[PDB]
């Protein structure tokens, strides 16, 4: 998810890095521009951040394009795959559990085994 | 999910543009309307972002009319639409995948074969 998500992210924010001119508050910096669109991801990007383009209608189509792409179609489908996944693993996750209690339980004993090697022995 | 989705936000940006009088920031525009009415599918919708309204109740109505309508039935449903269809084309998209590396190991094939016509070929 990180991977695919973070090329749509570099993508598009080099792409508006390079529309945006600062002639401003800097906006024209790869990370600042990066933070920004990544605010978009978690409900709390500004649509206009900067006027610092020559041409409004590429900005806003850029936005709207990634915003589509990634708000509404990545996350929601990220959402469908962790759903999926849940349910295929219902029963593995128990597995693995009973497994990682087993070795909790021999580490225990084998640690436990200098203060009573044989006292806590199993079965009669 | 786009044509639905632009029917309901057109059909409500018209009706709330008619309803305000500009008389403001101009928010009486067609286009202004349609974003702030967008902005609030990403979770960054003011419910008062005008005051140029002979009536209050017909505008908060008709914001939480849409509210109600896009942002918590049409997304939701979208939500549950993109998870039957991840588990419905689960194997389907191992096929096309396969297809489409086969046609990656033709090309690559037909492309090298200037190199070495028959130098690579399978089997003895
Ligand atoms: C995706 C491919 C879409 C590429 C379309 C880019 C539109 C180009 C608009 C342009 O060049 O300049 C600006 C365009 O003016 C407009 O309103 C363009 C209308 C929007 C086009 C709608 C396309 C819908 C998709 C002029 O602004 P200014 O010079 O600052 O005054
Ligand atoms: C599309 C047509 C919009 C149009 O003609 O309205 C004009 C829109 O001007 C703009 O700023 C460009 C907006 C076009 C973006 C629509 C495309 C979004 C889809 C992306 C996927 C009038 O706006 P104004 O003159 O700033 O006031
Ligand atoms: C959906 C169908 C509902 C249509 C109901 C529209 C309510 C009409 C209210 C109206 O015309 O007057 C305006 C609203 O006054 C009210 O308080 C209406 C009370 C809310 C009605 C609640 C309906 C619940 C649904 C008067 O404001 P003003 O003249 O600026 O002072
Ligand atoms: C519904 C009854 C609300 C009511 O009577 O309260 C009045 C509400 O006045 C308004 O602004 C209208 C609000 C009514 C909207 C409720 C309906 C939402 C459902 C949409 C689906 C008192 O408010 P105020 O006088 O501004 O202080
Ligand atoms: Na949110
Ligand atoms: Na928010």
């Amino acid at each position: 998810f990180m991977f695919v998500y973070l090329v749509f992210l570099f993508g598009f924010s080099t792409a508006v890095v390079t529309l945006i001119e600062d002639g401003g508050n800097s906006y024209n910096s790869l990370y600042s521009t990066c933070l920004e669109l990544f605010k978009f991801t978690i409900g709390m990007g500004d649509l206009e951040f900067t006027e610092n383009y020559d041409f409004k209608a590429v900005f806003i189509i850029l936005l709207l394009a990634y915003v589509i792409l990634t708000y509404i179609l990545l996350l929601n489908m990220l959402i469908a795959l962790m759903g999926e996944t849940v349910n295929k693993i219902a029963q593995e996750s128990k597995n693995i559990w009973k497994l990682q209690r087993a070795i909790t339980i021999l580490d225990t004993e084998k640690s436990f085994l200098k203060c009573m090697r044989k006292a806590f022995r199993s079965g009669k």
